[PDB]
């Protein structure tokens, strides 16, 4: 197991356009096209990603290749940022996944507003920090992902995924 198949089964796969928990224009691995409620600025978005006319479908390959550049975006993201930054060199490279997968999710500013759980992170403080990722709007709007990112901070595992 690792951020690639982590994001997979969090993300799934579809290779048509497809809404997401938010509502927005999205596709292949969870790769956002726009915030736009139009279809149409979404297709527009996805044949200039792709560099083709794709008529919002995409092959497994295309689909594979926006989520490897998505995943190092993420981490470029963290890296970059001052607060996340500190927190993942701290972790293992199980629960570094988890702060990827969070990354992926909301993005480094969605993460890094995240000031208290972060900090207990960053002390190892596990069962801390789990009980306040729990009380987050994060947690209220998408519980299912959120506790399985949960459980994998807490126990350093892969378990909740398996």
């Amino acid at each position: 197991m690792n951020i690639f198949e982590m994001l997979r089964i969090d993300e799934g796969l579809r290779l048509k356009i497809y809404k997401d928990t938010e509502g927005y224009y999205t596709i292949g691995i969870g790769h956002l096209l726009t915030k736009s409620p139009s279809l149409n600025a979404a297709k527009f978005e996805l044949d200039k990603a792709i560099g083709r006319n794709t008529n919002g479908v995409i092959t497994k390959d295309e689909a594979e290749k926006l989520f490897n550049q998505d995943v190092d975006a993420a981490v470029r993201g963290i890296l970059r940022n001052a607060k996340l930054k500190p927190v993942y060199d701290s972790l293992d490279a199980v629960r570094r996944a988890a702060l990827i997968n969070m990354v992926f999710q909301m993005g480094e500013t969605g993460v890094a507003g995240f000031t208290n759980s972060l900090r207990m992170l960053q002390q190892k403080r596990w069962d801390e920090a789990a009980v306040n990722l729990a009380k987050s709007r994060w947690y209220n709007q998408t519980p299912n992902r959120a506790k399985r990112v949960i459980t994998t901070f807490r126990t350093g595992t892969w378990d909740a995924y398996k």
